């Protein structure tokens, strides 16, 4: 059993940034986002502190934070939500661990949204990549998983502003755009529930976890000055 | 008779790690894997504990799984999958032992693909290795061969990334690149069945083993947190 945490920042961001080794791209710790999971139900949602005990300490295991989808400035359509081969593909491979689409190699050119695409260009901060003809649907279909993942009101955000980009690109672009993961970043979490579980035991993850789904949280540095604030999503498989 | 184990790990691993005494290499010992072969099928894939004893306690041996590719972070590509002689060799003659190609000593240079290989040179981390000409096919008889393996899934992941990197340099890398076994790593074991066993044991091993390839697996400390979650593969020869 599985379930799918979606991070969507409200505002910058701040988990020096929390990074992959070998990729570079900013990343949220199972470590830390198990523990603002926990703070948040026992000061907001107001769940008994001996569920809480029960659940996390354990009963599931919520892992790392990865990124699926970076704004980044766009000359038609103002921004744009950037993802990649690389990123897509991890998060195929997730939904497949947990439970739950071809996506080409692109080295020079770009699957975007005709909403953000410009004489078959996008023009991402000064970067002008060009665009390939979307052939066998594969933005509907990232679409399409945006909404069994996260909701229908996730795709409807990023609907019309995606693009596809070079792993390479993305790199450069992730790490060069802001210290701060700006806002509208979109990051995603497996929190799986260990086979040790009994059937009594789901029916309290189901729940507590329940209660996550659609709320705000702090993530974070700086929450005095407005920073870190995220808004999240949480569905079974 | 003998079976071909792939670990490929999906988050941070923990097995100090375990490391092998003369290289320095990453390794995770039989007695580890073992644990968690018998546990997953005794938790997740409901294997009577009778039908468990008769293989493990035996009638298998479960081999300590070594390391074939690392991820490494790259100029271009992102990251690339490295190796060396030393590592790849030692594939060919445990391959030879399980009943089962010409690699080169290389000095200060590399073999590489062409994703990750720029102006003649791979940049991995700060290391800028000169690469030269792939002659007498080297990459694509380890594609080949990590195909055959590990399964055709596998071997898509690694091709295009892949970098055959001087002994040394591997070395340093594997030791100086976290604590933690980067996702993204490939190890190997053999599991090799005692001269012992008749045909109807070859049936009940056949049958046992058979659940876990394409299975996902937990190794090691930190299950609450999201890691040590490996991709098991397994295939006989």
């Amino acid at each position: 059993k599985a379930y799918l945490v979606g991070l969507y920042t409200l505002t910058p961001t701040h988990p020096p940034i929390q990074r992959e080794r070998h990729t570079g791209f900013p990343v949220i710790w199972g470590q830390s986002l198990k523990g603002v999971l926990r703070s948040y139900l026992k000061l907001v949602e107001k769940v008994d502190e001996e569920k809480i005990n029960k659940i996390f300490g354990g009963l599931i295991s919520v892992g790392d934070a990865k990124i699926l989808f970076f704004p980044v400035r766009s000359l038609k359509g103002v921004y744009a939500y950037v993802t990649s081969p690389l990123v897509l593909n991890r998060f195929k491979r997730d939904l497949e661990l947990a439970g739950v689409t071809e996506i080409p190699e692109l080295t020079d050119t770009a699957i975007a949204s005709e909403e953000i695409t410009v004489d078959n260009k996008v023009i991402l901060e000064e970067f002008a990549i060009l665009i390939q003809k979307d052939d066998k649907g594969i933005l509907e279909s990232v679409v399409k998983a945006i909404e069994q993942a996260f909701g229908n009101e996730m795709a409807e955000k990023i609907k019309g502003r995606i693009a596809i980009i070079p792993d390479d690109v993305f790199r450069d672009l992730v790490e060069l755009s802001t210290e701060y993961i700006p806002s509208d970043t979109l990051f995603y979490s497996l929190i799986l529930v260990t086979p040790r579980a009994k059937d009594n035991d789901m029916a309290l993850i189901k729940e507590v976890l329940g209660k996550i789904n659609g709320k705000y949280l702090q993530i974070g540095g700086n929450e005095t000055v407005g920073k870190g604030f995220v808004k999240v999503t949480l569905k079974e498989v």
